[PDB]
Parts: structure tokens; sequence; C-alpha cells
């Protein structure tokens, strides 16, 4: 009744590097929201920036129970940050609409990385 | 509120080593009867075993006891709902124990990358 | 009841070794609480001990939304264990007070390790 779903994702930087090589310059544009893409050039570690967002979006998609499908899409799931640096989700309008319809009230996020591994942790509440 | 949380990471190489030590009987000791029905057809059997092992260890940590008593590999079953979300199903001894503790719902998420399988579990009371 | 925040951390044992090597015992003196620092000489696996505490404290600081800041400090975030071995937090008095001011009622902890990777997950409620 409290938790709608939980999600975790572990993403290797190597995996992101291979995807970015395979799909070329267009890859970032397929995984990132327009806001994320606008701020990507200022990332200190671009590969890590993509990997974190990739992991966060997959973990989100698990926490809401559907996987990447329909409105639960890379382009609709954006990661932003509050004034203290805490990561938080911001949604394309098709996804905020879907979330309200599912009764999902809020979705929390945490991320970490170490060496070649990025980790995301998501909890969706009712 | 939350009763507890649990997490576990499992090496695919480790599961391989455990298979060699105990033979195919290892799977018979980690998996439930229902899991054992589809296990012979599993396309990636090391990954299949690793996921179940990690999930069951995480479950055991999330209920605060570890693998002990009714909290045992053979009582902790993983299934999936219609959309592919993993979810737990319990043997009778474990389902009773959980309810005795007031634990109402246990949620599960799994991920894997290269050699690492990761499970995270939240038990709610 | 609701979630205040969630936190995760992954920590490499090799990174801990590097940190011990550069700073010597001053690293443990910076990360451990006075209580933990007294029992550290008895840890059967001092690198694994420091790694778990480091990951748990970092995940804690994320779960309360601040990072390491103010009273949310390494020296105020302690790890103990209950009778069955379940890990749990204890707090320096200033942090206990802050948690109470914030309405945080319970912070849950889980840890795991495999090979070089130590992992911590934390959920702060209310
Ligand atoms: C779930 C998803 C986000 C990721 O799948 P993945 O990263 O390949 O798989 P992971 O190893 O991280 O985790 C898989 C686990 O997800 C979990 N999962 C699957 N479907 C799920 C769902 N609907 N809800 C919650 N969890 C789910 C399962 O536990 C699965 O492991 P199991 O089946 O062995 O239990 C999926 O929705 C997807 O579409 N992946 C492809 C993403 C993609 O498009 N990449 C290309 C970039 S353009
Ligand atoms: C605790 C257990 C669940 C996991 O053992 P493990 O995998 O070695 O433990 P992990 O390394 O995953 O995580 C260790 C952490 O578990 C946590 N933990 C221990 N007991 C716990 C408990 N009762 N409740 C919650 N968390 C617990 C602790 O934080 C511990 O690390 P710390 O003591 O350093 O803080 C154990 O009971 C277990 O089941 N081991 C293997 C089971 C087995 O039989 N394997 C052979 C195949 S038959
Ligand atoms: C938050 C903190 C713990 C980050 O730890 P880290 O190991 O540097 O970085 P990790 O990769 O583990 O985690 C980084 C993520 O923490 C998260 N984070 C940052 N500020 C946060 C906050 N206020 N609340 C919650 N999460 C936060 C972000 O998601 C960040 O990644 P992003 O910016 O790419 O989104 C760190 O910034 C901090 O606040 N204090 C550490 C200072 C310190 O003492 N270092 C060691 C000295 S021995």
């Amino acid at each position: 009744a409290m938790i709608y779903g939980i999600g975790t994702d572990i993403v290797s930087l190597k995996r992101i590097i291979r995807l970015n090589k395979k799909f070329g310059q267009a890859f970032a544009g397929r995984i990132l929201t327009p806001e994320e893409l606008l701020e990507f050039p200022q990332a200190g570690k671009p590969v890590n920036y993509l990997a974190k967002r990739f992991a966060a979006k997959e973990a989100f998609a698990k926490a809401v129970g559907t996987g990447i499908r329909g409105a639960v899409s890379f382009r609709n799931i954006g990661i932003g940050h509050d004034a203290l640096g805490k990561p938080e989700f911001f949604y394309g309008p098709a996804l905020s609409k879907w979330l309200e319809e599912q009764g999902i009230s809020r979705v929390s996020l945490s991320m970490s990385d170490e060496e070649d591994t990025v980790l995301a942790f998501v909890v969706a509440e009712k």
C-alpha cells in the first residue's frame, strides 16, 4: 500500500561506450531528454553522465512495473537535481499523466558510481 | 512502514564454482519445486540461478534473519507478473512466518551486468 | 508514513586501500565515529570494515538529502548490528537532534559485498 514498486540498475561504463560507438553521435540524443541533452556538453565526465541517466531510467522503468514501454521512455524520464545536489525525476507530460493514472504519487532516486560501474536505486510510492 | 531492506550481489563465476562443488544438486538446494520445473529449459542457467540466489539472500536480509528457519531457499520463490516484474511467492512455512512478523508485502528488483547480479528487496509491515 | 529519501553507494575495496595508503590511519580517523574508531583495531577485516562503513555513511547522507554536510557527518553516522546481525545506524547527538527536527523516524540499512565491490542501500522514512 505504501510502495508501488522498486527498481535498481547496474550499468558498466564499457557498455555505454560500446553503445555510443555503435549508434554514433546520435546515441546521447536517444537516451537523454532535451534538458539533459542541453546540459550534456557541460558534463565533466560525459560517459559517466550518460551511464547514470541510463541506469536511472532503467531503474525507474522497473520501479513503475513496466520496463521501458509506452510513455515510460528514455525521452520522458529526466533526471535533475535540487539545491543540495539530490537527484530527482522530472517528466515529459505523457509520463506525468500516466503516473497520475497509475496512482504513483512520487518516485525517488539515488545514484552512485565506482570504477566501471554505475548504480541506480529507485522507489516509487503510491 | 518499512520492516526492513535487503540487498545482495552475486558473481556469475561464484555460482559456477558452487555448481562444480555440489553438482546439479546445487540448483536443487537453492530453487523451489516450482522454479525447478522450468529450470531445465532455462536459456541462461547460471544467470537464472544467480538471480534466484541473490533474490533469496536479499529477501533473507530484508526480513532481518538471514537464511534461517522458515527463511530458506526452498521457501522463497521468485515469479513474474504479466509485465515481467519479478515478485515473491512463499512456501507455507515462510508465508506463515512472514505473517507472524506482521510483514505485509515484500517487493523485489533485480539487475545484472557482466559477472554481477544485483537484488534489492523491501519488506513492508 | 512516507519516504524521506533513499540512498545508495558502491565502494571498491581497492579504493579504500589507496585511501589508507595515501593518508595512513588518518583516513579511518576521518570516516569512523569515535565509537567505531575504538573497536577498529579489533576488526577481522579492516579494509572490508572501513569499506562497509564508508558506503553506509555515504548512502545515509544521500538518503537524508544533504550529502556530507553539517551534522550529517562521518563522525556522527555510526553502524552497529542487532542480535541477529542486521546492520543498523546509531547517531551522534547532534544528528539525532537533526533527524528529529526533520521528522525522520527510522533509517534502514542493508549491505552486501562480492569480490571488490561493497554495496549499501538506505531508506529514510517520514
Ligand atoms: C527492464 C529494462 C529497463 C531493462 O532490461 P535490462 O537492463 O536488459 O535487464 P537488467 O539485467 O537490468 O534487469 C533485468 C531484470 O529486470 C526485471 N524486470 C523485467 N521486466 C520488468 C518490469 N516490467 N518491471 C520491473 N522489473 C522488471 C527482471 O527481474 C529482470 O531480471 P529476471 O527477468 O531475471 O528477473 C527493459 O525495460 C528494457 O527495455 N531494456 C532495453 C533498454 C534499451 O532500449 N536499451 C537500448 C538503448 S537505445
Ligand atoms: C546473511 C546471509 C543471508 C548472507 O551471507 P553473505 O552472503 O555472506 O552476506 P553478504 O556478504 O551478502 O552481506 C553481509 C551482510 O549481511 C548483513 N546481514 C547479516 N546478517 C543479517 C541479518 N540477519 N539481517 C539483515 N542483514 C544481515 C550484514 O551487514 C553483513 O555484513 P556486516 O555484518 O559486515 O554488516 C547468510 O545467511 C547466507 O544465507 N549465506 C549463504 C547461504 C548458503 O547456504 N549458501 C550455500 C548454498 S546451500
Ligand atoms: C554525496 C557524496 C557523499 C557523493 O559521494 P561520491 O562518492 O562523491 O559520489 P557517488 O558517485 O557515490 O554519488 C554521487 C551522487 O550523489 C548524489 N548526491 C549528491 N548530492 C546529493 C544530496 N545532497 N543528496 C542525495 N544525493 C546526492 C548525486 O546523484 C551524485 O551523482 P550526480 O551528481 O551525478 O547525480 C558527497 O558529495 C558528499 O556529500 N560528501 C562526501 C565528501 C567527503 O567526505 N568525501 C570523502 C572525504 S574522506
